[PDB]
């Protein structure tokens, strides 16, 4: 529980903001069939014009003020154009006499908003709210959108509009200002009205989860992130257990323990549980890959583009988990029983580490041959998916940022899925749909297990086949028997190259995993 | 014909083919396994399997009309061989007739249910012990459940495996009956002469794929196809330089400008003598040697010495061509096409930045000279969908990424039209050639977004397959429309040969549909 | 013995060691083929070929006592089968007794004289034939002409073949193992050959009990398991052991070996076993093996394409050979002669507490050596372990080291180099190559090199700038430590490691054995 120090100044713990801006937002949604009042702060419209590439503006919406309805006129708007991403301002005078300021945003041509479209849309607004002292937006929604789209745009909404802090000291934002108020225009607003307190909810599970990604190696270490899950765990009135190294030693986790051997701090394996009130029907174990810092061992990261100094993400899989650990402990979904794991540790260089060609010995009695010390995630996800196993649950769903393969296959948008068992395969592709949290399902080739049959231990850690994705699930599935098992590899997009920040990929397709089964 | 230019006399002409092969003159019988088997010639296998039991004994169930043999396979002598997946053993005895043969067993495993990944095995074992056999006679008792598909399959492989290309050289002699024991022989009956003409699709493909590129070139190759044409009866068209510069394929010509050897487009199409009412467009990247232009494959792991294998999806499609003209299926129309050309360093040849104009008006600034294959399908696709055809499906080795994602197993296949998608992948299940459905992800194509000309060749950077893809998509207006990228799969590493992957998966494609 | 450390409990503190092999259970059994050949149960495999007939057809020349295999084998039967090298067959039948045999040939090809190549690969083929089949006898009936070590030579590699390691197996042990009990040998002149049965058993386990090590990976076999496995060898052998410490070598002032391993968790130990005849001494020979149980390349890391660190549990591969020698030599005890098997065992690793490159250290015979590259490490231990050698006073001085990856460059993966500064011990290690069957290739130590290692500051060069020919420098290196003894280096860095077998070949146990004894 207590940090290791080199210096007295060494972080001894994550800085972790709970009560972020966005909670402070006062929130309505009112009926778009009732007439919008433009009184103070900014009024967005989110306009489009169906099979009219770049058409023109037309606000169809009531305003119940006499002056802005006159400025929204057809003849005034047709100036303007509703190319996705493409906003403007307005200022005016209302029947009141105020001065006032409206807008729109572009949103295309097409009837159905993609997520990326719609990220897109949302992205356009913040920068409108970005350099901006506004205290009130208000948003009208001239387009037809869903729950799961509706609660997307806010999620989204909240996650950009959000800057992180943490780390400034002599460079804070001296114009940062956010909003106090948040008025929804909307169809049906009845049926929306509930997607708000979900989106928040989903907001901060993605945001909890950036902000372990985000802290860099020397702030979130094994026992560091450990000892968040904790007061994480504490807040939810979750049961929680950490297990240290001699509990680790009896459980005989050889491959989990192996990888933490030339850290200066002690493994820490995260156990967290949600039990539902009243009959459970399903159990859920959902593991998460929690290495704090990834150096690659002696098989160090020194070739041109192995990103070393990003793979402080290396946990993301783990920020997934404890993400949904906080949207599962808030909503309190029913006739549930779920089980947060995460086998953190750290890989690092040193004369304690683990080399390559050392044989190990897993918590399930199988040795491997390590054949590369930067392939630690499958040796610490082996130990984690048979403790899993043991839990007696229905499902094993892992998330890691297992292979840089993904990166050649899928990009940086869609994480690729594997498993053993279609059913579960097809539940985690429903919630991709549900969260927007996009996943492809990739194929187990049992054809390249010949690749891993070692010649002095039972298995090779790997191929010696290129397709590493695929021959990492494959290595993962040797420790699962006879249980329902997928695994999501986000090495990919976990992180946003372009904005320089995580997504927190995953808290959302996991939660509507948990929830709509 | 066109005539082969040379450099010096010694540079060969014409690709060598072999049409009648020794696989051609096996005569082949299935019995039902029910009545017993008979072993009195030539050498006997029989494929056992051990349910449960990993690395199990072996145990010969059915009987066989022969005392000597019978003691040879009582239990007790079997036990002491084992059913690992592609185990074999066969021993050399004398009959009840006093006449010499061999019998043995190779490995099934412990799996009732056997992938396509194991048959090969199970085949590859089967035919290391007939590269080493004289006899005049093989027969194959099956003790294990294959279906129809599966058990043409084998007899595709096993043919395929068998056969040795021969051509450049300058022990065994080859069977002349095959015998085959199995539950329903009735049924598996039809499928024998289909899997022979399964063989020669995919190994006349693996001819011309094996053909080095000082033999296969852009004009040899066409040649090849019009002289397939021609035995076949089907109605041919070689496209000539002058001819594409009238149809304006600047994409295409810009490939071949540094090569000696003229552009060369094929077109090969099948009719049928009914009424026609599918019209299907098969598209195959013909480059006989790619050695990545000035941006040249010098980096290792660039694998320049096998690029003659970049014309795979041409010889995979004329390969179709084969089977098809063979089968001769009705009520569709089959169009065979292939943008042949050569890649090459040279004074002539195109540079990286040089902006073309395909046949379709787009402008493309070529941000790599490696990426030559996208750019002379361009060409192809717009040539594919002035046909009017309902399907276009082209087939290439397009991209390296795909080493990197599914491997040397398994292709991708990427589309517009999700009914296509799956009518490939149903093909893919019957033809037993592994497809995996991959996305275009339409995020992606901004990346592409030139400064300066209408579009880019390349991205700035990471999934090149599905930007490969996301660039194909823009040469199909309003056509179904399937993209097989078969870079991975096309070569057989291990065994130092092509594969001949495709034949079979388009073939089936067509004939189910 | 020393306690392993560990940084979890789960760490090993032993090398698992299979002294008790299956083939020590063999029965070997040697008969004269004049006598005629029996054939009853198990597999019996004839060795035969065809001079001068390339695949030429099979011919049994052998008297067989049984009159139904005698007519399965006639000419007219066997003519259908060639005798293509590696080439084998399976034959079923029913003899006199009214009994079923196993019968089958390997095919020699058609050269008169085998070489050790051609050997190995009939060994091969031969050894298919006894797995996956659960034979309790084989037989074999050799119808080729081989010398004394070349029948030697294939016992010891059928044995070394034949045997599996599963020290390291746990849930995927071979289910269907099953060693043969009984070993008949048919060949001209049988006397003649039955003397080097029990060498050639011997030959084997030294052999393979090097391979034991090798192929023990490196938190299995570190500097302290390692030389924990020596004390116990010498002691089942009755060998003299002394193992140093760290504080003995500072006390020796072992600066170049001591460097190397600061960085590891490991302390250092140097080995050294020693035999003494129980009759007069006449010849004294210091046996010295590079012992680096793990080399990932100190802050010159192992990170370049084909480096090979994985590998890197093979840096044993010297003292390995060594200490299968000390066995070989414990076990047959030559006369008149007194053996000290050396080892400077560390572990080469990244630290606060490493050696930087640029270093300068200083020998325990005065030379101050400029650290250039930490990669090059095993020089700098054989530096100090060749000091240690001379000082004992011996006549001649061995090392054998997998010390340059430039070897796989210049000889390949089949034939050692050898260097040295006296003419008469490089023929003897030569012959020795012969006998053993264990190729090896003399190479020159050019000294038109030398200045190239002249360091601006320290007294000499670790390594060089402008040769690139590093196998033939680093010999320059080490003979600056020998000043006054007969001194040789065997190279094996390419041919100790079986790439295409992924295995260890245990390269260097016979050699070394053959060159102690025939002296
Ligand atoms: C093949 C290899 C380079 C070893 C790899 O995929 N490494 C993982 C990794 O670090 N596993 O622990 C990897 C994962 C994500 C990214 Br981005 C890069 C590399
Ligand atoms: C990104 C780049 C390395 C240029 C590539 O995808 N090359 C293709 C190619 O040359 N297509 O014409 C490629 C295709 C197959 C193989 Br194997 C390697 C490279
Ligand atoms: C010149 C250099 C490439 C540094 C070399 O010879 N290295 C040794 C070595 O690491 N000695 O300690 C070496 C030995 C064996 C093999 Br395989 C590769 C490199
Ligand atoms: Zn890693
Ligand atoms: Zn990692
Ligand atoms: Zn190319
Ligand atoms: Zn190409
Ligand atoms: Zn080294
Ligand atoms: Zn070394």
């Amino acid at each position: 529980s207590e940090v290791p120090q080199v210096v007295s100044l060494d972080p001894t713990s994550i800085p972790i903001e709970y009560n972020t801006p966005i909670h402070d937002i006062k929130v309505q949604v009112y009926d778009i069939k009732g007439g919008c009042n433009v009184e103070e702060g900014l009024t967005i419209f989110l306009v489009n014009n169906p099979g009219k590439e770049n058409g023109p503006v037309k606000i169809s919406s009531k305003v119940n003020d006499k002056q802005v309805s006159e400025f929204l006129k057809d003849e005034n708007m047709e100036k303007f154009n509703v190319k996705l991403g493409t906003s403007k301002h307005f200022y005016m005078f209302n029947d009141n006499k105020n001065s006032v300021a409206v807008g729109y945003v572009g949103c295309g041509s097409v009837a159905d908003l993609s997520e990326a479209d719609m990220k897109r849309v949302v992205l356009s607004l913040v920068t409108m709210l970005h350099d901006n002292k506004l205290s009130k937006l208000t948003v009208v929604f001239e387009i037809n959108v869903d729950k799961n789209l509706f609660r997307f745009f806010l999620e989204t909404l909240f996650y950009e509009y959000m800057t992180d802090e943490r780390f400034k000291s002599t460079d804070k934002n001296v114009n940062m200002e956010y909003i106090k108020h948040l008025g929804v225009y909307i169809n049906n607003a009845d049926t929306y009205k509930e997607e708000v307190e979900k989106a928040r909810v989903y907001y901060f599970g993605t945001y909890y989860a950036s902000q372990l990604i985000a802290a860099p190696s020397n702030y979130c270490n094994p026992v560091s992130l450990s000892n968040a899950a904790v007061e994480l765990a504490q807040k939810l009135n979750l049961e929680y257990k950490i297990l240290g190294v001699k509990e680790l030693e009896e459980l005989k986790m050889g491959a989990y323990l192996s990888v933490g051997k030339g850290s200066m701090y002690p493994n820490k394996f995260i156990h967290l549980t949600y039990k539902s009130k009243g009959d459970v029907k399903k159990k859920i174990a959902l593991v998460g890959k929690g290495i704090t810092f990834d150096s690659g061992g002696y098989n160090l990261k020194a070739a041109p583009g192995s990103m070393i100094d990003l793979m402080k993400f290396d946990m993301s899989g783990c920020a997934a988990v404890l993400g949904c650990a906080y949207c599962v402990g808030t909503l309190k979904p029913e006739n549930v029983e779920i089980h947060f794991l995460s086998a953190v540790c750290e890989n690092m260089v040193s004369k304690n580490s683990y080399r390559p060609g050392d044989i190990i010995t897993a918590s399930n009695g199988k040795t491997i041959e390590v054949g590369n010390t930067d392939a630690e995630g499958r040796l610490t996800l082996a130990d984690a998916l048979v403790y899993a196993e043991k839990l007696g649950v229905d499902y094993i769903v892992d998330i890691a940022t297992l292979t840089g393969a993904m990166l050649y296959s899928l990009g940086t948008s869609y994480a690729g899925v594997f498993g053993n068992n279609e059913e579960l395969i097809n539940k985690i592709l429903q919630s991709s749909k549900t969260s927007n949290e996009p996943v492809w399902w990739l194929p187990i080739i049992n054809e390249y297990r010949a690749t891993l049959n070692s010649k002095y231990a039972d298995i090779n850690q790997i191929s010696s086949v290129k397709a590493s994705s695929i021959v990492a699930s494959l290595f993962l599935k040797e420790f699962v028997q006879n249980t329902a098992w997928a695994h999501i590899d986000i090495a990919g997009v976990s992180w946003n190259f372009k904005a320089r920040k995580p997504k927190g990929f995953g808290v959302r397709l996991l939660t509507e995993f948990v929830l709509n089964d």
